[PDB]
């Protein structure tokens, strides 16, 4: 697979060079590349943000600047990912069908966001997908795409209840003698039966 | 406010030394700090993981080693927080109130999770709290406590519709008539129109 990811800040994508996705970029699996925004601006401040139109708070990312970087690095084949709290949810199904591309790119957000015009253009030739990870406000793109990138590199180098290893009694706190029993149907059927009550607690929509 | 984030992967929080949460450090308001699980290791290995009981796939994060990890480093005022695909669903609610804390300390695993026990034991001193960042799965906690700490730190250094900036028109994409009108309540008017429709087609369950 192919990543390109795209930002105006490139060393908050480092941890993607470690642990499992940098074991996927090594065993050659993957290419990640991670391009800084600016390598696409000609004015002397290499301004990538202007006043947005119809006023209001903060800054917009320039169209212009963003269209020269993707016309470089997309082609017709390419899944361009726009992280965006206004995006559809990122899941699990997400990640499994996206292990079926051969080049992922990231355009990486900041100040409001990213003029809506690039979005539009882009998919004249490819496919897009506007991605949020979560109900929460982040100030940039660049967690929400190591995210999205460890969840889909975690496949290709192929609720929970309780876990427990050694001692058998720590601080007064017994594992659970069932995980003891050597009866691996009766252990299945606890494991089951805590994760659907931890279920109903905490995730009841699901 | 003091973040303690304790990891077997200590460069996977670099991010948070660059961009805002860089700036929430130097600007002296919080104080981060960031340990390896393997420094309250005994052993020649330094082994933090073991097998399961009760069998099962992959290693489970041995309780001691982390036990004698959040003994030095919590108080009975920390918030001790656990990312975990177990875990109740992290929100913008959640990072809102986590700024009314003076100790976060982030317990971040890896293999197959955390013995359960740590979390029932700490819970006799200190608050703690099992937090997932969404519906898909991670091969660790430390891009889940990037993500958790710059929404909070978005917070203490104080759906979405659509953006635009120069130029008026892009590619044979004009900017919404609307935005070059000057009428702030017709602006406002549009802007709501737009959310509530992308809204709808995204996110109708909000
Ligand atoms: N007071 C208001 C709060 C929301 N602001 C909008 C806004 C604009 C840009 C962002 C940046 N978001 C991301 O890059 C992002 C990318 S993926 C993602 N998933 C969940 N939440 C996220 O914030 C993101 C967040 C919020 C406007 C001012
Ligand atoms: N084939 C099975 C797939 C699930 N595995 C369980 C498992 C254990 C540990 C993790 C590690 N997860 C996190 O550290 C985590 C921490 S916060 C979070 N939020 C959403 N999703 C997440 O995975 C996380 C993920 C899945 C068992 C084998």
């Amino acid at each position: 697979m192919r990543i390109d990811i795209v930002t105006i800040f490139p060393a908050c994508l480092d941890p993607l060079r470690q642990s499992l996705p940098g074991k996927a970029i090594e065993s050659g699996l993957v290419d990640l590349n991670v391009h800084d925004l600016r390598r696409w601006t000609h004015d002397v401040h290499h301004s990538v943000d202007d006043a947005p139109y119809g006023g209001g708070p903060g800054m917009v990312m320039k169209a212009p600047v963003w269209g020269e970087a993707l016309d470089e690095i997309c082609s017709s084949e390419t899944l361009l990912i726009v992280p965006t709290p206004a995006g559809v949810l990122f899941t699990q199904a997400t990640a499994q069908r996206w292990t079926t591309e051969s080049h992922l790119v990231f355009a990486c957000g900041r100040y409001e966001g990213i003029d809506q015009r690039v979005v539009q253009d882009a998919a004249r030739r490819m496919r897009v997908e506007e991605v949020s990870i979560g109900d929460y406000v982040l100030p940039g793109g660049e967690s929400a795409a190591v995210v999205m990138v460890e969840a889909v590199l975690r496949l290709l180098a192929g609720l929970e209840g309780p876990s427990y290893t050694r001692p058998a009694s720590w601080r007064g706190l017994d594992v659970p003698e069932v995980l003891l029993s050597g009866d691996h149907a009766r252990i299945a059927a606890w494991r089951r039966e805590v994760s659907l009550q931890r279920t109903r607690e905490r995730r009841p929509d699901l």
